[PDB]
């Protein structure tokens, strides 16, 4: 059960190190072309304008094929660089012209020719962003709440949406000409009796015009592959390019007939989508399922060469990059675009879905060892031991991937939200940990972060934050009688802020629906073509909005600490807990009663130790959150659904919370997702796993996230892997939704800190994705080093 | 019965002449302020952007009290001038910069400071107009039909909607501050458990800001009234001014307290609506019904000063003007904004509504004798003889006023469209001849002009116009087996073109609903405040779209000519008639066979002579249109309903049509509304009355327009009045909807052509409104001259 990994070809390693060495830039071509496309087409409906944006970008964005590539397609000229998408938001880019190359998290080079031309185009945009329109639909108190860091909807307000697994399989089989046929045939069968055929007809005419330029983009890479073949001196590389040219002339305009073609089809879809919009989490989904039929009917390709194309695709998935404002960028830190590819799991009928491309994807990860993709596996009851005990063997490489997702919790959870058993069985994972029925969902799976710790802070402070009346006056802390009177005030505060959070999410939603529906993306999700409506107008079968709680373990161990240390053991007064909270447990003041109260509170039973009383409080606070969220609906007919996952913002939004009744000093990091709090699960990985499984994962149907970290030597040998497999299975059997493990010594991370030059390829999990450790700001690195170390 | 007419005050005669001796200017200030408000507010929802538009104009537009006015409120610096609303269209204004002052129909002085001022603002606009959006929603086939003269939606394409009678009485009781309070009580009762509140709340927040602004606008006219009063050195005019100043400080901010303030509340509404949007046919409606409480409740006011105030309302209604592109101006000729004001009829409770203010509204029209208001009376079985005779005795002054509307056809016509009996009973007339339940409707009572004559042309040419295949090839003329085959072809044509006519009107509808929902107007129509929506989004209780037919008589007498002279009486063959039609009856060749054929067709029986044979063809052809318009719905959720009236384009649209089977030569005029062809009704008015009544007026529920012209001596004496009253009852009793009259000698109109400088105040009826005869183009003049002269 201990099988080892093969090596990649010298080209793959060359292709890899190109990603690894490359310095990221901001680039202006797409922002200039896009801008000029809005200028020329003020008079069209938003859909037809957006078709003109992609037609001009596809027709004119520089074509770039890199030395040694087999799969081709590049969003920027320079590897790992970013375009600028000012249709969503701009001003923060021009503010950081001079600072973005020197900033802490995710720095980018902005050289002056680029700032000059990005400066020009930005003169068009003031108040024409989707963000500025989303800003205007918001109530005043909702901005105020977001300003005091209760919650934020920055992801889709600053940037695009994305967060979708499109119908890769459809384009592989009928092509772009196939999509166009389905739209011309829909266009003939329009009911033209009422008024509402007119906007539909506009959608269709947009979708067709986008795919006619989405064809010309492929062709337009094809002529540059021939151009490079006629001018190439190595005869063998000449023939690679002549046939790369042949691959791009057929796909994706038509269906794939080789594997090579099928791999190139995948990449144009994956790449072109992130040109139309800067939405990240364009997640390839079940790429072992919809890419395998093309491998099996390739009776010409060899084993080695198939694996090399899977390695190339992996490396191209790392070519995408995306800049955010100095502060947003610390929450998605690592040049991360969160493109999630799951292998394994069930077919829609019930059989296991393992196939030979499942293991080659597992090999490709072990070949490339880069942060993308967000490689994942699906676990269900019939999962072959050979599969789990091979994903495990891969995990022990200490890249963080695969993350593991549980069919037996996610599938019933998707059903609770109106997903059919047939569609739930086909689920993929989006971005970090969020499940959807692929190519039939507008997910909005990271619309917002929401800081439940901050709601506890405010709850205790009578609706106040700072000295600013931010929430309802639900009683002063010193006037609670029991925990009943707490959960009363806490539920009221939760209904206030969740209602505000929803207003913010729906405002960004109306915004995107009204100023920037996508005619390209929309044709690759059911049911936009049949319904003649964009994803942004509710075109998908299933519609959701996913806001993220965190500070969950924090809120819990805190609410329990008040229960135990004030009401049950009577070891302090409510007034003393107030005075201690206010004084930051006397951190500056050196007040020793407030340190003695801290010490008491630090040593309360903690969520994460298989202790029912404290685990049930973590569960109840998690529920209070998740239950408010699901009451509310979005403008596309869909229902909000809670998730608990921290991207890299648990250090960031930790700064928004004062000292909590669990002994946490003001402004320190918060708990990552549903992980037990940093270093406070002390009895080992099963005790930890058991506690996390007591949370209602089913109701948090936008996905939960659990982080464990192992030292390597505790996963060495075959009874290393046998225990690592029995813990996954124990956790999933006890109804937990997800777990992903770091496997790394702490001196490794410490030497990564002191000597960054010699750890450029050290890749580890942050949360729901992996990153290069040295790209992470030190406060984040320390949070990762502070996470508990599990031992068998 | 002959009672006579009082004379107006010398003041009213100075105010009358001020209108008459005005030179219309194009002005810029409201066009520039509108433009700056757009620039400043790119980021806002459209409804909110339109609050800031109306706000800037209201807070900043020049305030102008004209000498002598008792009722003040001016749209333009210069009397009887036009503003510019570039949001709907702009480009024709700039193309006409130097031509507009010199064109034939409706010139305007543009001074160059005005042109430079407009030139600059227009730089903002390319592509951002409602015209531009409306246009790109229409299909190439629909633009082609329009380009070839089959039909036009230009009215709401180039300009605003209007065509409304708002809730004056509600602003009269509770004022703008009362409107603000309904929006606050709506805002506080909002169901905030969905996403639908976010847009209803913008609209409410948009209605308050507009109505605050409107209150400043009235307050500003008061500061001007007081500024002038401090400098007045005639004491009579001084108290007048400080008494106007008091009126504008109460009304319409609050409810009217005297009759004077009720009048200044009216005029502020009637003026300011036309400031936010250039949509015309802003129709006062039941003015005698909703002002009269405030006249009765004034125990202080004299009848002489009450009648004088009502006269300043008539004059102040002539102060409004609107320029259109130079072709448009030909179809809405005469500086005409069609603000229709009716008196009399039934209450909601079924009994007669005459009150002392009814006869004061007739006396106004005898005093002022200017084109506006488009003065109307309602008639039902229970009309007191007093009122019909006094209304005639006024029609006999030969201004064209009042037009006459039949309750017994209009009320059930609206019931067939879903209007309650309670609501239809209270109906007023919009524009020319279009009825609505006032303040409960967005009726679009002039969405389009649809050329029925042009469709006959296109049918007999197998769907061609020029050598260009415009409709289905329904079969060639030479192959008709009888009149059955023709109607088959005619109805397939009408179904094709009416479908595009709908696609046209609905694009203009979507355009307006997306780029110019009006928060000010919207608040004075049920049920916009209740529902949280604008008139452009279906806020109204009732919703319609009214296209108009041209050449009904023309289609009728042509179809019948075929039936009789070809199939019945074999005087022509199908081929000869194709040759003669195609050769314009040899108007140019000199072909005598075609000259013979012309004489044979043109001497067929004609609609308007009480001849059932031919009158029922007219009924059939009008139905074919009316019955097809009926099938379609609009984006606000209401039915299309066909009207029949010509405004001023029965000449202009005749130009689009070849020779027809009735012997009309190519490009000659078409027949006005449902009236007989010009001079073809030769057996007298009672015989023509009977013919127009055989038509189905009920299905044509956007209104039909019948014209008659009379020898002044034939209506002389009270024998003339008993005759004239007995003709109106004849035609109403026989289920005809509307009749209006000219009372004018032929040589009066001839001398007016030949010494226009001594007939400046000759007002006559054109069609559903009256205009200075001399202002009209010679071809429109000649058309009115060429109308049949009735004689008892």
């Amino acid at each position: 059960l201990e099988k080892g990994f093969t090596h990649p070809t010298d080209r793959v390693v060359r292709l890899k190190n190109m990603i690894l060495h490359a310095k990221p830039y901001v680039e202006s071509e797409r922002a200039v072309l896009a801008t000029e496309a809005y200028k020329e087409n003020e008079q069209l409906p938003a859909i037809m304008r957006r078709a003109k944006v992609v037609e001009k970008i596809f027709n004119e964005l520089p074509v770039t094929i890199r030395p040694d590539e087999l799969i081709v397609g590049a969003v920027t000229i320079n590897p790992r660089s970013t375009e600028i998408c000012p249709e969503f938001s701009y001003d923060w880019v021009e503010k950081e012209f001079d600072t973005m190359a020197h900033r802490v998290a995710d720095p980018f080079i902005i050289e002056k020719k680029t700032a000059d031309e990005l400066h020009q185009a930005f003169k068009y945009w003031p108040g024409k962003t989707t963000s500025s329109l989303a800003a205007s639909y918001m109530s005043e108190g909702t901005k105020e709440s977001m300003s005091n860091g209760v919650f934020t909807v920055g992801n889709y307000f600053f940037g695009g949406i994305g967060h979708v697994s499109v119908d890769y399989g459809k384009v592989l089989k009928i092509g772009f000409r196939g999509i166009i046929d389905e739209v011309t045939r829909a266009l003939e069968n329009l009911d033209r009796s009422t008024s509402d055929y007119i906007k539909k007809e506009q959608f269709y005419n947009a979708v067709i015009l986008s795919y006619q330029a989405a064809i010309n983009f492929a062709h337009r890479y094809a002529q540059e592959a021939s151009r490079l073949a006629r001018e190439e001196r190595d005869p063998t590389r000449q023939r690679e390019l002549e046939q790369i040219a042949s691959n791009c002339t057929r796909v994706p305009e038509y269906g794939a007939t080789t594997f090579w073609e099928a791999c190139q089809t995948f990449w144009f879809i994956q790449s072109m989508l992130q040109i139309e919009s800067s939405g990240h989490s364009i997640s390839p989904g079940r790429f072992d399922q919809y890419m395998y039929p093309y491998l099996a009917a390739d009776t010409a390709i060899s084993s080695e060469f198939a694996q090399e194309l899977v390695d190339c695709c992996w490396i191209k998935l790392n070519d995408i990059n995306k800049t955010r404002d100095e502060i947003s960028a610390q929450a998605f830190a690592g040049y991360a675009v969160f493109q999630n590819l799951c292998v394994g799991g069930q077919t829609e009928d019930g059989r296991d879905a393992t196939n030979p491309l499942t293991y080659m994807c597992m090999e490709a990860t072990a070949h490339v060892r880069l942060p993308q993709p967000s490689f994942s596996i699906r676990v269900w009851q019939g999962t072959p031991d050979e599969f789990l005990y091979r994903a495990c063997e891969l995990v022990r490489l200490g890249l963080g991937v695969p993350a593991m997702y549980n069919d037996e919790v996610i599938i019933p959870a998707l059903q609770n939200r109106g997903v059919s058993l047939h569609d739930a069985r086909d689920y993929c994972i989006i971005g970090c940990v969020e499940p959807q029925a692929p190519h039939r969902t507008e997910g909005w799976h990271d619309a917002a972060f929401f800081n439940v710790a901050k709601v506890l802070e405010i709850t205790l402070n009578n609706g106040r934050s700072g000295n600013k009346q931010l929430g309802p006056m639900t009683g002063e802390m010193t006037q609670y009688a029991g925990m009943d009177d707490f959960y009363a005030a806490f539920k009221k505060q939760m209904a206030h802020f969740v209602h505000q959070l929803v207003e913010a999410c729906n405002s960004v939603d109306i915004a995107h629906g009204e100023r920037c529906p996508l005619p390209f993306l929309s044709a690759l999700v059911d049911d936009c073509i049949g319904r003649g409506k964009s994803l942004q107008e509710g075109g998908a079968i299933y519609n959701f909005t996913g806001p993220q709680a965190f500070g969950i373990a924090d809120t819990g161990d805190s609410v329990y600490a008040i229960q135990k240390q004030v009401f049950e053991d009577r070891r302090l007064t409510l007034q003393e807990l107030k005075g201690a909270l206010d004084a930051n447990f006397g951190y500056r003041s050196g007040n020793p009663r407030y340190e003695e109260i801290r010490h008491i509170l630090e040593n309360s039973p903690c969520f994460g130790n298989d202790i029912d009383d404290v685990d049930l409080v973590a569960r109840q606070c998690a529920l209070i959150y998740c239950q408010e969220v699901e009451k509310y609906t979005n403008p596309r007919g869909g229902r909000f659904q809670a998730g608990i996952y921290p991207v890299s913002a648990n250090v960031l939004f930790g700064k928004d919370v004062s000292a909590l009744p669990d002994g946490r000093l003001a402004k320190e990091p918060l708990a990552d997702g549903v992980s037990p709090r940093q270093g406070k699960d002390t009895l080992g990985p099963t005790a930890a796993a058991n506690s996390v499984a007591k949370l209602d994962h089913f109701i948090a149907s936008n996905g939960t996230l659990y982080n464990q970290k192992f030292l390597p030597s505790s996963l060495a040998g075959e009874k290393g892997l046998r225990n690592f497999g029995g813990l996954v299975r124990n956790y999933f059997d006890k109804k937990g939704m997800h777990v992903q493990f770091n496997v790394i010594d702490r001196n490794t991370l410490l030497e990564a800190q002191k000597n960054p030059q010699q750890h450029q390829d050290l890749v580890v999990r942050v949360a729901g994705y992996s990153a290069q450790f040295v790209v992470l700001a030190k406060e984040v690195q320390d949070d990762i080093i502070s996470r508990t170390e599990q031992q068998f």
